[PDB]
């Protein structure tokens, strides 16, 4: 019984960045969206596209998910990851706001990911999917508009 499919959004954690928003997705050479890491009912992964203007994908842990309903959910995220955090330089971080090119890339990503939340399933599939022109990654060209 799987938690998320193709097109469900979620926020994604990974070690030296901010919770980020995100939607699943099927790896485009894979044809996959979700494993078990050495066939570990505990290390499921699922693929994820990371929303803003420099678009990104990765496998990520099932464990650093979290649904994805709207912003108002970061403040609470980041409190939970700085609770656990074994430094007070390292709560800082969690707590402290994104700056720079990366918080830019957070808005705009924030921005397609509460618009993609607005939209059905395959609406926002058909959207907010990455073009793979064979080994490259590009924005959906409405979105590229959208974002510049
Ligand atoms: C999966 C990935 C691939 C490559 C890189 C990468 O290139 N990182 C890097 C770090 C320092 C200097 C130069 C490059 C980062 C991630 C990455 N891992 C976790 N998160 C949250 C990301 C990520 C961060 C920002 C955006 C993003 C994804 O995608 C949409 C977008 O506009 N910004």
């Amino acid at each position: 019984l799987l938690k998320y499919n193709v097109g469900d959004l979620v926020w994604s954690k990974v070690s030296g960045y901010p919770w980020w928003p995100c939607m699943v997705s099927a790896d485009p050479l894979l044809h996959s969206y979700t494993k078990l890491k050495g066939q570990k009912k505990s290390a499921r992964q699922y693929h994820v596209q990371f929303f803003g203007d420099a678009p990104e994908r990765a496998w990520i842990f099932e464990k650093s998910l979290v649904a994805f309903e709207g912003e108002g959910q970061f403040e609470k995220l980041c409190q939970e990851s700085a609770k656990q955090a074994p430094t007070k330089a390292e709560k800082i971080k969690l707590l402290k706001p994104i700056s720079g090119k990366l918080r830019a890339q957070w808005e705009m990503g924030i921005v397609q990911a509460e618009e993609a939340a607005s939209m059905s399933v395959e609406e926002r599939k058909a959207k907010f999917t990455f073009l793979y022109v064979g080994d490259q990654l590009h924005l959906n060209p409405q979105v590229a508009k959208e974002a510049g």
